[PDB]
Parts: C-alpha cells; structure tokens; sequence
C-alpha cells in the first residue's frame, strides 16, 4: 500500500489538478490531495468551501481522499502515513520554487519523497490565478475548470 | 487596414513601453495603446491618470490612440476591431507570463494574434515598479520616463 | 502599409510547428518569404532543394507564401529581399535567450528590420526539428508533427 | 499496484548523483530497470559492456534493480519491458526545459508510460558525467561524485 | 583599502546570508552589511530587530559592520565610501531582477561595482520568506539560521 | 589585503564584452591575470599565439593586466598562480545555469579560490565570440564588438 499526497493551496481546483491527482491515482494506491489554508495568500475561497469543491471534483476516483490542513505540510504527510510528495510542473518558473520546497521537505522529512508530474499541453499554461483573473472580468472559463467548480466561481463573484 | 492592440497597466508609463509602441507604429497602420484599470495592481496612479500621462507622452506620434479599460482585454480587442495583440519581451521572467497571457487570450479570442517586440538595449531592463522604487528614495528617473511622466512622479511622491 | 516578412530557418525538415508560425504570419503580413538557409555548419538531413520543394508543397494552400533558399547572412538576404519583418517563433525559455542575442545581433545588422515572435498552438510548442528527426531515426511515429509530404519523404529517407 | 520503472540515460559514467536517483526510485517503485542507451550519436567514453558492468557493481546493494542496456528509442524499450514509469532525475532550470519537450514526446510515442521527476540531493544537483569526465580529463579530483569502482575504472581509462 | 557593501532586507539574516558576508570578508577590507528599512515589503523585524540580530550574528567577523538605511541604495553606498556592491546568487529567478537592481545602480553611480557571489550548496535553496514560512508551521528552523536569530524568530512567533 | 585575480577563457577572439569585464575586474583586485585556454576540443578560430597576442595589445592601457596561456585545468592554473578571484562575466540566465555547475565545480576543486561574477556594460549583453564569429563568417559587420586590432585581425583571417 502505496500513499502518496498531492499538497497546494487549490483555489480554486482547476483541470489542470485534475489532470495531476489523475496521473498520481495510477500510479499510487491511495493519493491524499491536501488543501492548504493558506492565509497568507488571501484565498478567494474558504478552506470548507476549497476542500468541498475539490471533494465533488475528484468523487469519479475512487483512490482521492480530499483533506484541509493548517499544518506543515512535511508533519501533515507524516501524519497521513505519505512516503510520496506529489507537485505539478508546469513550466521554469514554478520548478525553481519547487526546488526549494522539495529541498526544505527533505530536511523536515528525509524518507517523503518529492515527485514532479508533468501535465498535458492543454493545461501546461493555466493556473488558478490565471483562472479567477478572467473570472473577474467576466470572460469564459468553462474549459478550465470542473462543472461544480466553474459554478462556484460564478456565484462567488455575482 | 491592420489595428494592433497595445495593453498593459503603464503605471506610469516608461521609455521602455514608448519604445515599445513606436515600433509597433513602424509595423501598424493604428495602434491603440490600452491602459488597463487593473486594480488588483493598486496602481500608484488612476486610470484617468495614466490615460492622461499617455496621451502626452505618445502626442508625436500620430497613429497611436490612448484608451483606458476595465473589461477583459480580449472582448476590448474586439470591441477596438484589433487582430493584433502586442507586448513588450525584456526578459526570461515575463516571458513565462506573458505565454499563459497570450495562451489564454488565444482561447477566448482566436483571430487575434498577440506579437512580441523586443525593446532597445537602453530600456532592456527597466519596469515600472523598479522606477517607481528608486523615485520613492528621491533617486534620479529623469532618463527611464518622458518629461511629463517625471514631472507627474516628481509631484505624487511630494 | 504594404509590409514583406521573412521568416528564416533551416527547415530541416518542416514540421506543423512551422507551418502553424508562417499560417500566423500571412494573417497580419501582406507578403511572407519562407526563407530556407543552406546551413552547411549543422549538416541537414535534407538537401535545400529537397526542403525548398516540401516547404512548397506544405505551404501551397497559403497565396501570400514565397519559399526560398538563401545562403547569405538573414539580415543580408532580408535587405535585398525589401523585408521590414523578422518572424521569429517563440516556443519555451531555454530558445528565448538566444532569440535576444540573435535579435538584437539582427537590429545592429539591419535598424529598418523588426524582429516579431509569434507563439505556436499548445499543440507545437514542445518539438522542434532535432526532436523530430531524433524519433524517426530512432524507429518513433513522428506522423502527427509533419505535413504529410514531410511524413513520405522523411520514411523514404531513413529507409536509405 | 506492482510497478515497473525505467531509469534511462547514457551512464557515462555512472556518477553518484544517477546513485542518489535509482535509489530514491527504488523507495517507491516495485522493479526499477536501469536502462543504458547505447548512445552512438554522443560517441561515449566508455563502452556500452564497461558502462552496464560499471552500473551494475555500484547498484548491487539495491535488490530491486536491474541494469541493461538498449538501443533503441526508449518509449519501444519501456513498451516492451511493460514499465509504466519513467524515471527523470532533475538538477536544474536548463535541463527542464527539454525535459518537457521529451516528456512530451514519450506522453505522444507512449502514453501509459508515466515520466516521474526525481530531486537528486543538493551534493549532486550541480553536476553532470559531462562535467565529471572533462575535469578529469584536465586532471582534476573527480573521487567525491563517483562509486568506487567507477573511480577506479575512470583512472584506468585516462592513463591509456 | 577596499569597502563594500552587502545591501538587503534580512528579515530575518539567515546562514545564506552568514556565508556571503564572510566570502565577501575575505575578498575585501571593510564590510559594510546594510539592512534596506524596506516598508513596501513589510518585514516581520524591524530596521533596529534586523540590524541587532545581524550585529549579533556577525560579531565572529572583525570587519563587518552592520548599519540600517531607508536612503537609496546608491547613495548609501556613495555615503559609505563603497566601490563594490556585493549580492549573492541563488538561481535564476533571483538573477534576472538582480541584472536590473545592478543596471539601474550602475546609471545611479558608475564606479561602485556590482560583484555576485555564489552561496555554498548548503544554502543554495533557503531564503528569508522561506525560513518564515516553515516557522509559521512550527517547522524546525534551528539549521538555516544563527542561534541568537532562530531564538528570535520563536520569540515574535509566539 | 594584495588581491590576485583570474579571468579565464577562450577569448576566440577576444571581444569589447571581454575588455569591459577584465576592465571592471582592475578596478577592485591589485592584479588581474587575463588567462587563455588552449581549448582544443573547441577547435578555435585563431591559434592560442593569435590570441594571447591580440589580448596583450587590446589591453596595454590596463597596467594591472597580465594576459597569460594555459592548458591545464582552470582551477589548476590559479592555484599555481597563487590567484584567490576567479573572474566571470555574467550575461544572461542560459550561461547562468552553466556558471552554477562551473563554480560549484571550482569550489571542490580549489576552496580558496572565491568565483566573483561581473555584470557587462548593457553594450555588449547580448553578444559572444560565438555569434560574433558566425556573423563576420557570413559578411555581417562585427566592428562594433571588437578592439581595432581584433578587427583587422578577423578581417585578415576570414579573407584566407
Ligand atoms: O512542509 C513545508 C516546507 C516548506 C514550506 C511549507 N509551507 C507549508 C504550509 F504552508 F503549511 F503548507 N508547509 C511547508
Ligand atoms: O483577456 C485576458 C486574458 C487573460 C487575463 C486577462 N486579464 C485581463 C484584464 F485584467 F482585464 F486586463 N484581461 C485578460
Ligand atoms: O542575420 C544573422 C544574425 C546573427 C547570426 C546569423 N546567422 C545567420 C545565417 F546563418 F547566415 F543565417 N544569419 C544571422
Ligand atoms: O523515447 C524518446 C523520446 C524522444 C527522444 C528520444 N531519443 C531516444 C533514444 F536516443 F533512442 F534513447 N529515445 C527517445
Ligand atoms: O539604489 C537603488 C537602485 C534600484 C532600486 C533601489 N531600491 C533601493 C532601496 F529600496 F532604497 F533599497 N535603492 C535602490
Ligand atoms: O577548473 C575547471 C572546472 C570545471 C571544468 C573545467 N574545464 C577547465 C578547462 F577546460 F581545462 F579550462 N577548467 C575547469
């Protein structure tokens, strides 16, 4: 029995997260996708609301357990029994960020390995920034994002 | 007749984007230098502001049109009849962003080509925030901005 | 404005990468030269004639497409072509560096030359020629990456 | 889910850093194959039968291993091997950039085939064989990156 | 007698820091490390926290000095007869900003040389905002930061 | 504190980049040691005697600047030398990455040498012996780039 967890702030999920948590449920048993708090990011959307958002998204796996967490994420993994640190790498930019995060988590847990997963070319120029930023001025996001998802977005900003 | 679309928050704008929109003119029949509102930015100077402070620097030029905007740049593209997009490539950095921009624009807008342009040596790294920083420390910005554009920065950070 | 572009490469061979930047260039350019180097310091796999003539048959639905051969330097060819327009396609990071030295190398040559980076499809912007030619040699389907003229004289090509 | 992993590249020579990288594959994939690239293009300055040798004497300590070498295109190997995974060491920013283009090329050749990116420690993150081989060519201490057996392999190598 | 200044936020100086200040000592005569007030990046510690806690931290080296300055950088550097501009170089991301940080220094005085020194490998994936980060989360910091710092950071946490 | 400092390269040939960097570098360090590779794997445009001979003149007015040949490793030559600088210039993030491997690499190799990273004049940002070489090779203009000497130099040579 495999776990692996698949940390970040999912503000909101995107298909570009889907496409990750996708690819890391066929190659791990169990895959724990955790949603940061993230306060310092000043999240558009609740912790409640990220993770029930994220929870209908992923309910077509079966092997995605969706999870919150205020803590170190290295402790959180730990806790989760996770050997397995699942990132996305989109492009320069993100890696050198990640880089540094992998390394941080190895010091804080040495045997939690980072993987990097790379996501189809449809998704490889999207983020959720990128996502809510053309949500505001009303344009259409419906090829991002999942139905339940693309919803809430609407409602949040009407 | 071929109408290019220039957008950015010009916050104020530099040599550099004068640059920039100079030799979109050599290349465009009518260049339309957009100013976006952009207040998730929290821009140092209004929209009104900056319109104002591009009609004045861009004067000279007879085929450039200052118009500021709030919508999303794509439905403002063609809502000008614009089938160019252009911006500025100083360096790797924005190069990342400016490829989800364009990726993203080409998904709500296909028939509108954004185009990249590469600044003189002089402006190659310049920004608006970097002028602003060494300005708000009384530092010497006279060579990186217009008279006009000086004098109005000379007069907010007073 | 009445403007000539040029968009210069090897060619070696063209791939829908290439054809996606040239298709985006004669929408926005009145006059567009496909311009092929002879490129002897790389080695082709493919004679210019050779890439001249695939270049042609794949662009041949374009009517403001010119395919030539060139065998000067690109500002040269560019100054007595009467080009105001570098095209230059803009896939990733790691050829962007190189694409400001050898643009602002152009600028120097030729001021009255503007070099434009256009951005390939999604569907483009992870290969390139090298990466092409590398799979095929190497017994991979290339198939969905080339005109299909390319795809033929590509095989026959690697079957001798 | 029993997983089979591939961990391909030319090992020329084998460096601790490829040593940090199959074992961290190991930790997590059930069978990893340590796939050696004939690699004619690069002309290698050990031989395919002196690199496996090499490969296999430094990764003996790891039980779930397997070196072997191939030639061909290394999705056609992976299909055939039955992996499902794709193991990729990552260093750096420059590296990446075409690791993309070839992940996205094997996703195209071979799309069960999954490329996984693995950290080397930050010992190894700033080396390379290529690095490795011109120090030591230049009389430089290369002891610290290498096995023991590669070290010695190494020295024999450059005295004749 | 060859001067330098070691310019920067150090909220709070980490071991990265440690290290290029003391391959800055043993290159030039006089250090001078100079801690930015900063307000637009609004530190954790304040100018008078940030120059105590690296007066603390660099005691060890003789010819360091540390002072606070809220002047720009150029001028703080002409004030403190400086010829040299010492930063330390990470990777990539940090390098393209610091390219335009040592341009617009070099238009604000030509004759003080920017000079980057590259950090040890033990240091080369840290920095302020990530130390922070996991102490926000009671992550074990105790590695990246000098005794008297790591002390202080638990102290303003708590 | 009697500072003394390298600066390695190729300098094939030397450019007004180069003169700039070893220029910036007599300014802070007592004595500068301008040191030329014979870099044969290169295979370079001229001879390391054209070189060395071309840099000495192009840098006469510096009065702290030794220019010096050498064929050992770099980290060799400046320990022999008794150099505790290493000079590199620093254009753009592409050389960046390479920089990282190379000075981590001088680090193991030789502690006490520090590597100090110079910045160009924005002038010559964009421009290598490279380009230069390929664009004088193919009747472009270069006398921009280049010492008076090094011109005449360039010009003589690419004539036979
Ligand atoms: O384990 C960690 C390592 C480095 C940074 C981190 N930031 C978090 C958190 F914010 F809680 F998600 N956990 C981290
Ligand atoms: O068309 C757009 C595509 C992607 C992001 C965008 N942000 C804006 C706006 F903020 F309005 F300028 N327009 C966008
Ligand atoms: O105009 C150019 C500028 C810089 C380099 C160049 N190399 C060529 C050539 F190979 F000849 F096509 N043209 C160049
Ligand atoms: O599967 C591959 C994808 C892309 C390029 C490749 N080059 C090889 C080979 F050299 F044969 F090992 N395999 C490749
Ligand atoms: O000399 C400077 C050049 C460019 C930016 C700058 N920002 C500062 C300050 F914030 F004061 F530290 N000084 C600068
Ligand atoms: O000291 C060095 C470190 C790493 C690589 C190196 N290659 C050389 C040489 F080519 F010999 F000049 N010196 C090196």
């Amino acid at each position: 029995q495999k776990r692996a967890i698949y940390p970040g702030t999912f503000d909101p999920i995107t298909n570009g997260h889907i496409d990750i948590v996708t690819r890391a449920t066929q190659m791990f048993d169990h895959v724990i996708l955790a949603i940061a708090a993230s306060p310092s990011k000043k999240p558009m959307f609740t912790l409640e609301e990220r993770v029930a958002l994220a929870q209908q998204a992923t309910a077509h796996l079966g092997n995605v357990e969706v999870v919150g967490f205020s803590d170190l994420m290295a402790n959180f993994a730990r806790n989760q029994h996770a050997t397995v640190l699942i990132r996305g790498l989109r492009a320069v930019a993100d890696f050198e960020y990640e880089m540094q995060l992998a390394h941080m988590n190895r010091h804080l847990m040495p045997e939690l390995e980072s993987v990097f997963l790379m996501p189809s070319k449809e998704w490889s120029f999207i983020s959720s920034s990128l996502v809510k930023e053309v949500a505001r001025h009303q344009g259409d996001v419906t090829h991002f994002l999942p139905e339940n998802v693309h919803q809430a977005l609407m409602a949040k900003l009407a």
